[PDB]
């Protein structure tokens, strides 16, 4: 057992564009359970440097939980084994029409401060020879989202990934997000949100389809 | 007593495009109440395999209800005898005007998992030689919706159906829908929805009428 | 005492287009109070054929009310004597700019089943040599609405009526409506509404003024 | 002491287009308090002819109030001495940007029935050689509004006045209003509102700037 | 130590366009704390001339607070030492697509009357060779907001500043604001709001990108 076919095509398409998240070569595969205990040991050190009482039955289990978050939960997208099982249906229908999946739940983490990014993604495409399974779009968005991210990079990764799998450039990706390092810290902007949009094919070059997406982006319920 | 003229034209039109829902030869005719008792019998087996007590006063009538649902209710659009009796008014008013029927109640079932699809349809057309009865648009939408469906196929079926009966390519169909196999299971995206839009004639080729529909797409109340 | 000047120009402009609601020649003039008693008598028979107790102090006055409604109230627009007294001010200001009267209360009745149509109208025009009085637009919409109507014909009757009175083709009429024969009966579509738009002049031919109206159509409060 | 420079340019610009009363030779006449006493006297007569008890301590002061209203309050826009003191800042910013002042409180009276007009104005312009003081746009709208008005004329007066003061044709004025002579009387349309828009310069001729304004027109809060 | 590189490049770019004051001080080295006591002394005199009792435990500390506000807080943007530490990420991604930061908290002051301006800023740009850090856009808007401003000037100061740092003309700035010198005094317009928009590069010249921003401007939550 290794990786997957669709995971490989996406990975190589992204490396070819320099869109991979800053990752150094694996070298050796240390035990997953050892990684957690070492990170937990390092977080125990951090908390003691901040004058926190680890003798308390609540702050005691915290280093274990931060470690379990880093390795098995929030950064699961760095491992291509967690890549969704892509299912493409043959365009028997000759669908020359558009599909838009709006308000996709996007949960990420800013690579600059390891703080939460709450977002919504809108993906639209025009089927060429294949129609992707609906949930797979939500799963691709979430795969790249669960990584230490940069919103502009993230938007591109999702675009190129969908472009590769569908064999069409006619894909559009928009991510409307709130970065908590902007909101709950620093400038403390309680009302601002960032939208980063990547247009491809007809959504870019042709004037027509460019305005067909951009207007239908930003929806509430 | 057999079928209907309008139902025949639509059927032939969809078959010619490869849009007729995956159906195998119906060579024989087994009694309607026999198919319900057999499906009920098969559902009684499924429930026993799930460790559910069928001796309970409410779980007891469940296999008969799922049987009655599949045969007489939710999949009624598989039978062209249930096709709406279309009324066409002759356009002696000669109007080159646009009619849009939005927020059409659409109740379907995903063919991939037999789970609920809650949706809303938007149909727009420019009358040529005939004006269709308003309710028949709502009924056509629902006829094709009461089938094990794929959202992209459903949209095209309603388009081609309305294009055939009205004798114009000038028809636009958009379906906004929530798939419960996406929302209440799997990826569990509580916020996402999918819009599939089929543009034909002036709504497709001509630049003007394309943005006339797409802007008036998705309205709330 | 006969009819009106403005009523005549409109009537003949609509007859020349085949837009006047399908009516047969009146031949003789039958007493208005006799037509009520006749209709009331026919409704008393309909109610009897439905097992209703006419000896009841409430259902007793119902035939009289439905008679009063059909002759003096809801169908008053079939009588051109009820046509609004139109007043036009000369364009001394040389106004080559637009006027839009949105959310006009439209109360009609479907010709198909004599059931209530609840609508809202949006009328826009560009004054040429005359500016029409504001309430006269509301009254024109209501004159043609108080008739057994078809939404597509209703929209056109308002359009041509306004076009004739203003001496310009630069008029746009849009009616957004809920038909209770679609909502509270048959298909029972609780959420759907129908929008019928008739564009004229620059709102039709010219690309610019076309999307000036259509965008500012469908407003809530 | 007489008038003002800014009041004079606007006055003649409007007279030149038939939007204002031409300046006639300086007469002289009544004392402002004699005008009120005479109007109050005529209102006392009107109320007597309507069988109202003027001996009651409430309806007693009504003729005096309607008199004060007509002379000093609601029609103060008829006297150019009440014209706002306009301040123009030299554009050595040299900016080719656009300024939009929306939802400007507009309180008028229809000249047809002396009944209240509740409106909201939206003004946009592109600075050429000068930038007008913000509040002055609101004050100009209110100057022309406090008069017996016609919505279409009111829109043109504000347009030309702003065009003259700014030395640019690049101004757009839009008034969204509810006439109470349409709402609380006659047709009794409780839902309608009228929008009258005047476009000049690039907001008219150029297709680009035309849709820049008209889209950002009609905002709530 | 004294200033910043990115601060100097922006200052220079603004002086070159007449949007800033030529940096000429050090003044006669007035101690930060003596400027406060002198301003507090001048405000004590103003309050005395308005006949307010300074012996009251509440009004006593007011001159000190207004001084502290003027010197250390609300006018902090007049000193380029307070300019944010800009971070530019190299465009490794070759991203030819857009970033929009909407609903930016903007807190300013009427240069005309020293009164509060409550605003929201919307900044958009297409990254050329650099991607600026998200919070920096918020921080730049607030730097220029924290000084006695003129909204049309503020909008441009932000545009040019971002155009300079990013090395692109493709930047769009829109400020939506409520001036309390218009709302709570004078004309007393409780509902008006002023939007000032500055479009550069593709957002101005090219017709596509101009309508991509202006449509996505003015968002609530
Ligand atoms: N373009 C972009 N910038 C990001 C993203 N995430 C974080 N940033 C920005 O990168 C910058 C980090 O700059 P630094 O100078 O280290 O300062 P900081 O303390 O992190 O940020 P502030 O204190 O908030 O100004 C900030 O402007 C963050 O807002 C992201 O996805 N895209
Ligand atoms: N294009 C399209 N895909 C659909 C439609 N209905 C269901 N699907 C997708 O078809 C896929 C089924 O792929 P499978 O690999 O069998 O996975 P699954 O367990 O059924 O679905 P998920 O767990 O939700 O990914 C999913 O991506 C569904 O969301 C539909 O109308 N159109
Ligand atoms: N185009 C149009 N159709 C209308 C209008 N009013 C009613 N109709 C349609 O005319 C049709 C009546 O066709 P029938 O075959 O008599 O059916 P019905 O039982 O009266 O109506 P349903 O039960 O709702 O299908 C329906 O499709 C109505 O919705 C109207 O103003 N315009
Ligand atoms: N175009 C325009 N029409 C206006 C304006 N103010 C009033 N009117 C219209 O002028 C007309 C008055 O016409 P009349 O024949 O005297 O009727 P009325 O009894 O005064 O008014 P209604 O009963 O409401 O028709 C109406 O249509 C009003 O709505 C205005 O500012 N612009
Ligand atoms: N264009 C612009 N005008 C501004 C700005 N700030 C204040 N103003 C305007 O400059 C004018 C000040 O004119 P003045 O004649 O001194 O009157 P004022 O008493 O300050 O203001 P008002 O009583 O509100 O008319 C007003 O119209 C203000 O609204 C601003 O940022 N931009």
């Amino acid at each position: 057992p290794s990786l997957s076919k669709e995971a490989a095509l996406v990975h190589e398409a992204l490396v070819a564009r320099g869109l991979e998240t800053p990752l150094r070569p694996p070298v050796h595969e240390m035990d997953n359970e050892t990684r957690k205990s070492l990170i937990a040991g390092h977080m125990t050190e951090i908390m003691q440097l901040l004058n926190l009482d680890l003798a308390d039955d609540s702050l005691m289990e915290t280093p274990h939980r931060i470690a379990k978050m880093y390795v098995d939960e929030i950064f699961s997208g760095l491992d291509y084994a967690n890549f969704p099982k892509i299912t493409l249906i043959e365009n028997k229908m000759k669908v020359d029409e558009m599909v838009t999946v709006r308000d996709i739940t996007l949960t990420s983490t800013c690579e600059h401060s390891f703080v939460t990014i709450d977002g919504k993604a809108t993906v639209a495409y025009i089927p060429k020879d294949s129609v992707i399974g609906l949930s797979k779009i939500n799963r691709i968005v979430q795969f790249f989202a669960q990584r230490p991210q940069v919103q502009e990079r993230l938007t591109q990764q999702i675009l190129i990934a969908l472009q590769t799998l569908l064999g069409t450039n006619n894909v559009a990706v928009s991510i409307d997000a709130v970065h908590y390092c902007v909101k709950a810290r620093g400038i403390r902007d309680a009302t601002s949100a960032t939208t980063t949009t990547s247009l491809g094919g007809l959504f870019k070059s042709s004037q027509n389809t460019r305005h067909e997406f951009l207007r239908a982006v930003r929806h509430h319920n």
